[PDB]
């Protein structure tokens, strides 16, 4: 019993030692006669070189440095056995390099302030206005890159604390108060954040001013 | 050609959607057998029995299992099953003490070490820099006769004195705010205080 296709899942950033092993090449030519692995493809044999090898007898696929996913997330290589006489009895077979995710990039807001307006008398529940925040890390199989959103605090309090909320997922800000009165507050400082690994992660801090309109 | 072993790693805290598929099984119907699913804990992969693909039915923790060993089966022996569950920087740094303290003679020379402090991370640091600790000074009061008169070695957290100048009279006591940073410096930081006191 054998896989179909396994894949070998790297983490980006690896401690190493380097060289370091990862999984071992087997010919189909066991016991007849020596075999000599080798392997091509981008990060062996052509740009970037030598990022992989193999042991030629044993052959312990070997990586050589550490990964970064954000440069080359996946490497797609061919592992050669070819006999001491250089013939060779099997195709070239898939080697599929998958370079996993680590958090090492900080979520970053697009804009330091963010503004928005508002009527005085509009529905609570009514979106305000949107704000984003970046990460660079993956954010379809890690939530590295997923962030989730906050309120930190609000000035001024009135009519009272709490008049707004954000969406954790969409950063969308909501009015949920009723009593929005330009004459007594014009206009609402919020204090916003952001936080990767889906609020677990590092965060990070921007303002949203909101204007009440007439 | 082919893999002699070819253990599966995973990402902890992975996204999925669950159940998600890991390696596609090869030779008639296929289980699975051993500790993460048919012994405790129970359920946590699975195999579609025609398919042959094994499945994994929810995110998993590497600080709770970091490894499993499973066995696959047809109905040839059974395959060994490896699932290497690897690490995802989901703890921050965080001091053991909220303060440190050492002393040292006034007569002691530069490089002369006062004490060591300590930042513990529950995440990985074999594999990965994700538990690995890298220590910084902050700051110092007061700056007398100079700043900067301190070190604190990157990894140890050893912290040296550097300065000539050191006089009880003068200064009895320095208190400098230090930093541990995870991922050898790259991730979140933590903060506490470490007071030298000049002995008489
Ligand atoms: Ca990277
Ligand atoms: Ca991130
Ligand atoms: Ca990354
Ligand atoms: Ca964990
Ligand atoms: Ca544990
Ligand atoms: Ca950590
Ligand atoms: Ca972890
Ligand atoms: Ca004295």
């Amino acid at each position: 019993m054998d896989w179909v296709v396994a894949p070998i899942s790297v983490p980006e950033n690896g401690k190493g030692p380097f060289p370091q092993r990862l999984n071992q090449l087997k010919s189909n030519k066991d016991r007849d006669t020596k075999i000599f692995y080798s392997i091509t493809g981008p990060g062996a044999d052509s740009p970037p070189e030598g990022v992989f090898a193999v042991e030629k007898e044993t052959g312990w696929l070997l990586l050589n440095k550490p990964l970064d996913r954000e440069e080359i997330a996946k490497y797609e290589l061919f592992g050669h056995a070819v006999s001491e006489n250089g013939a060779s009895v099997e195709d070239p077979m898939n080697i599929s390099i998958i370079v996993t995710d680590q958090n090492d990039h900080k979520p970053k807001f697009t804009q330091d302030t963010f503004r928005g307006s508002v009527l005085e008398g509009v529905l609570p529940g009514t979106s305000v206005m949107q704000v984003t925040a970046t990460d660079e890390d993956d954010a379809i199989y890690t939530y590295n890159g997923v962030v989730a959103y906050s309120i930190h605090s609000q000035e001024p309090k009135d009519p009272h604390d709490l008049m707004f909320t954000i969406h954790r997922s969409t950063g969308t800000i909501s009015v949920i108060s009723s009593g929005l009165d330009r004459e007594k507050v014009p206009e609402y400082t919020l204090t916003i954040q952001a936080t990767d690994m889906d609020g677990d992660g590092s965060t990070t801090t921007a303002v949203a001013v909101v204007e009440i309109l007439d």
